[PDB]
């Protein structure tokens, strides 16, 4: 008779729909992820043209710290542990100094703008999570042949 | 005899109607979607005509952050990472400063109204989901030849 | 009848999802670590 | 019905997670030590 | 006529099934239980063979605290409130000292292993709930005729 | 033929029953209401017969705070903003002091019992919601001709 | 079943599959992009992509 | 259940498993990379990887 068969069919529909909803909700339950944590120390020296020194005191849960903002990553930073380029991988104990002055044929030591913001970004490579942990504003710098 | 044949026919009707209802309900079960999440930092500097600086600290699940509200997207924003136009694609570590003052032939640096609201919108490109994550009110600004 | 069976199935889904969420949150609760002094 | 059972299960998860966190924080509270003079 | 009688019968089935489901869900709603809480202080003295002293500062909601882990509950602990055996019932104000050294005919004073973990377990007798509230690791002890 | 007509009639019954159930469930969905919130400060002065001072620091979402419990609302409270009667309408910044001592022809200044509880009740007039936000126990007071 | 699948994106990348609850199923098998001709990278398997995963 | 697992990375490394709450379970068993053929390093076990862990 009709209503019993209708009950049967609607129970089948319920099973299929429940499977779909279970799939959706279980996907949604696995997506919460980490935010990177690190203790980065950034300070501005304002004397004689000015310099910016970045030091990391704690890694927290991050893998490394990268600089962002006003960074002219085309150029090597002023001494420090780096001696390579603004594409840093900072870890605890690493010191890097940035400088807006240039030197002969070399362009600025990492700072293109005379004023702006430098930001420190903590990176977790497992998730590609990138979180801003610190930032500092600098101004009144100069761009001349020596520092 | 009549009632048995009627039962048969009503069972057929039940099968067809169950198919239709299954289609409808299964369509309705797949429509729930994401809302974008991001940690956007917006602050107003009230000194000397005033400036607005927008920074992103966490991407959450969004792809990029776009500005809305009082934005005069016709004009380039005041320094920051942008140097292109108010049609920003902000990501973690990007800094953009907006300014209501103008400069010579250039119109305002992104702010047309002297008072109003700037809103930050998180975008997921997969769904075209757009969600407002932050907003800030500014007033008492000025529009003059320099900043 | 349909709605009662649906309730049953959604309770099963709730049990499984609760297990998953418990696993995630218990992992997240053990990660805080020392800083050297 | 589903949401009430979900509430029950999440309360159980809360109890277990609270136990774990209590253990961690109570361990961390006993570690401060002397410096010799 | 058939479909009306089918409706009647399916309503009866619904009543019975609803009773069963109500029973199940009401059983499931009463099962959430307590976790025991207590403030137990465990410290290791590393001088001259070493000793472990356990003190309870707060009962929280527990009835008593029992020791677990490396406990050789066959032997009486070194002085303290106990003077009975490792099958302690610790309460606020009770002090018990454990010691790996032995004494003449007596075996170790509660510690069989020279290194290991001692755990404190809070017990609620109403539910038989047992929860670990503290643990401490010891090593470098000794097992000799006196302490 | 019979079963098809039965199907028709049962569909009509379904429409009517669905209307009834919709009415019931929609009524049940609008009934959840507010609970009043307020920060009320009640303190007991135990010196020289004793006094109770009630002050409100935050209105939360309530309209006013009324006193309950041991209040003898027949009598005027001891100074404070009130000077009317125990039927107070307290708001932020209002101070009312209650006192069990009497004065000449006047009965007690708001307290009939020498020991008891005073409770503060937050009221929302839109719903007539009444919620207890604070209570304090007093004892060892006295009832004499002056305070 | 409650199956946990996560992607590690660092240094070429790896995929780790873990099962937290069996529900009412007997076992979990992988499908999709699986090259079931080859042995998976360590884990409990050490046989081949024709897995029978359990909690 | 509330199970606490921690890795000591110094000098070759060790893994210590402790249970803080039973929840509704009867016992906790280890799985994954366990070589259950061999006795674990001290602890309450002294029998074999076929553990029955309790609080």
């Amino acid at each position: 008779v009709s209503p019993v068969i209708g009950v049967i069919l609607m129970v089948a529909i319920t099973v299929i729909l429940a499977a779909v909803i279970a799939a959706f909700v279980l996907d949604l339950g696995g997506s919460v992820g980490n935010e990177a944590q690190a203790g980065v120390n950034m300070e501005v020296d304002e004397s004689q043209g000015g310099n910016i020194t970045v030091e990391v005191t704690s890694m927290g849960n991050a893998d490394h710290v990268v600089l962002g903002g006003s960074i002219d990553s085309d150029q090597t930073p002023y001494q420090g542990s780096s001696k390579n380029t603004g594409k840093l991988k900072l870890t605890v104990g690493d010191s890097v100094t940035i400088n807006a002055n240039n030197d002969g044929s070399v362009a600025n030591y990492g700072l293109s703008s005379t004023e702006g913001t430098v930001t420190a970004i903590a990176v977790i490579e497992e998730d590609e999570t990138r979180t801003q942990v610190a930032s500092v504003d600098y101004s009144g710098f100069t761009a001349k042949d020596i520092s």
